[PDB]
């Protein structure tokens, strides 16, 4: 909500209270989990008119878990989301630096709109795909305000040398191109980045580039939301072998994402969903899906503040998975509140 | 204080600063501790009129404790408080989700009013007398508006599996029902639930259902405070015996609450007060008091935002405790802001 | 920015996030590191009026680190900055109480002015020099409204006894005498304190009371800012030898400060700064050098919300330093916006 307003400065201060439970059997089997998966959001987004064309910006975000106890478990899973200041410069382009989202997700938040679950492919610090930290990132509206719809931004990956190699990066630069034409939109993203030498130790993982690609097709207009993605990445998805105990990376992975969702005016907004990634040239295995299942959920819009979910999630892993990948469906009941 | 408020919904960004330093001897061997206690509040309560007759609502709120270091003991005692969103209709009933305070703690916060201490047997992440994750909370104002005072909840407790049997818990449901007639106030409130693998493999306490019920007597009026609480608790308290280094809970315990507050109208409101907690059937022991003592305290209000408040606690617990809990008295001294 | 004011209380709630990169050789062996060193800030600084003459107010500040992932290392220097609340009574004094700044911080933040580094000498949870938790300040100004200019401060640190020697503190008072007249400002602090029973075990450094002293001489106007900071501590300040792995204290250091600032009309601001810190009487070595470089930064300001600088260290640290303190410069490219 906008609660300060006054001299070309306005501050948002957002946040949002998700009372949030998933239903599976046993749920360490199954895949979204099983229990309490209450949290809370928090953070601010500020923008400043510096003059008639350049304005300045920064942008905060913080994810608390409120499934823990007050004991020792206290801080698990409380982390920062977004953390960048930038300036944007009339038709020239907008510029950022900080904790933010990756040139490939601009291609992969197309089909990210699932009430709880999807985007299995967009990994948090994982190079493009996600939010990772110590990334510049350029933004271009329009072509200079030439051709319209015609959007393209470019992306400068820090290294970023961590405990893990599951979280660690090396030096990357990433791009995107996309194109709108009255509902319809089409987006072409790639980014390229340096593997640091931990994540060469790790037994799962070959290879001294990380590449990611995706493609994206959606329909966006008259309340219908039509979405497909398709994308291959090398040495950068996070795989582990649950058998063996071992961390890495796939070699090769092929993801499929596919979202079919209606907006009712009076508030129902059902969900359909086909999701399918498969890891090939995996060391010791071959070819394993990681994630593969249908998607059946609506959400409930009470107005622009509280909105109660149902996300059920049909899973298509098999038992005989060779990495152990859960198997079981994953029920989810949600409910929130959001400023 | 309310920052926002705009078509229907209403922020409430809260918080407060509290300087807090404890007196005592030596204070490992007293019943609140010695040194520097100061500790901070944040977060939001926000609701939003959905239409006439039904509301939704948000509540978040967070713990940081000041009385830390900015190096490696950064996060001791940092924690989630409440977290949950619900739903409240007309005469009908108000439904929510998330981390929220137990149906036993309707009983107990008649007697936790201290400027400090007190409520003692409202213990945090503990089935039903205090604040616990993933309880589905429905709450009925004046019996669906039709008998006036008279209020009836019920909770349904989720399981709640993990690293420590302190704050563990399985599947339960608790209720509470309470009147109200002119200042004085009755309520009656029990709650029943599992106990987890790991609470059972604990060599202190034993049985496979943990029981809570507490009564409630008030009489709130005329700037006058007079309370009383006493409840039963089965496998459900919190207990260490510091001699052996063991945990678990106690069998059989019985609590005695004891509250006389006056408020002056020119700010100044004294606090006497009496605790009694006997631990019973406690194996290697037999019978222990947890908790005894006398307390006296005052609390002068500057306004409705600015308090400095004295709390001196006689301990009653003698250095003959089988248990090995506290004996030494306990002074506080705390300087609060709050908005 | 100031989000509530209504009937004599005033909210200001305030932020900042900040895009920094430091650009370093290798970074281990520099001044500041190298890599992504994004952060954000959060807190709150309200103000009531309580009546004509007296006056309440309570402060936090937190600092979250946005350099981080999002996995196991997620709280990284994560912590409390601020946190307390006080009163000021007219032309008496303001009396506070918490986690706040030390007394001999008041002569160093005179060269702590830097768009970056700066201020080495103000050690946080280090006695006096700076942000300390368990403090009661006293502080007065105009000598109760009398001499103008005048202002004294007097401090009672708590004892803090925590997990580390670097982070500990005993009983102890500090205090500090200021003087400003048109432009030009004297400051005389000093502090004296014991040392906790960890901190004598400790190889490095050897007394049974920490001192600390520091004299302020700046002018500030006319868009002119000369500063100047001689500081010696005894048994305070923290050191490590990176040869033989060992903490404590160093028996004896001398500290020069001079910081040069311009601001120019159009929004820049250069920086020329130099900086010596010397430890005397080091076990095992005797006189070595922990801080000493030269400055050369510029901060532009935009607006009063938008910022970017830039800060170069010309570090006079040789490689043949005895304690193996970092050799090689540090350059920093930061981008803040603040509200
Ligand atoms: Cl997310
Ligand atoms: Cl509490
Ligand atoms: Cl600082
Ligand atoms: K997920
Ligand atoms: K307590
Ligand atoms: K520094």
């Amino acid at each position: 909500a906008e609660i300060y307003n006054k001299d070309g400065n306005k501050v948002d201060l957002y946040g949002k209270a998700v009372g949030l439970h998933y239903f599976s059997k046993g749920g360490e089997n199954s895949y979204g989990g099983n229990g309490d998966m209450t949290y809370a959001r928090l953070g601010f987004k500020g923008e400043t008119q510096i003059n008639s064309d350049l304005t300045g910006y920064g942008q905060w975000e913080y994810n608390f878990q409120g499934n823990n106890s007050e004991g020792a478990d206290a801080q698990t899973g409380n982390k920062t989301r977004l953390a960048f200041a930038g300036l944007k410069y009339a038709d020239v382009g907008s510029f950022d630096y900080g904790r933010n989202y990756g040139v490939v997700y601009d291609a992969l938040g197309y089909t990210d709109m699932l009430p709880e679950f999807g985007g299995d492919t967009a990994y948090s610090d994982d190079f493009f795909v996600g939010r990772v930290g110590g990334v510049a990132t350029y933004r271009n509206s329009n072509f200079f305000g030439l051709v319209d719809g015609l959007n393209f931004a470019v992306q400068y990956l820090g290294k970023n040398e961590r405990d893990t190699a599951r979280r660690s990066n090396g030096d990357g630069v990433g791009g995107s191109i996309s194109y709108e034409y009255e509902g319809f939109g089409i987006v072409g993203a790639y980014g390229a980045a340096d593997r640091t030498n931990l994540q060469e130790a790790q037994p799962l993982g070959n290879g001294k580039k990380a590449e990611q690609w995706a493609t994206g097709l959606k329909y966006d207009a008259n309340n219908i939301y039509l979405a497909a993605n398709y994308g291959e990445t090398r040495n950068a998805t996070p795989i582990t072998n649950k058998f063996t105990n071992t961390s890495g990376f796939a070699n090769k992975t092929q993801d499929v994402l596919l979202v079919a969702q209606y907006q009712f005016d009076f508030g129902l907004r059902p969900s359909i969903a086909y999701t399918k990634s498969k890891a090939k040239d995996v060391e010791g295995i071959g070819d394993v899906d990681l994630v593969n299942y249908f998607e059946v959920g609506a959400t409930y819009y009470f107005n622009k503040n509280m909105s109660t979910y149902v996300d059920y999630i049909i899973n298509q892993i098999d038992s005989d998975n060779k990495l152990g990948v859960g198997s079981d469906d994953t029920v989810a009941v949600g409910i929130v509140y959001q400023f």
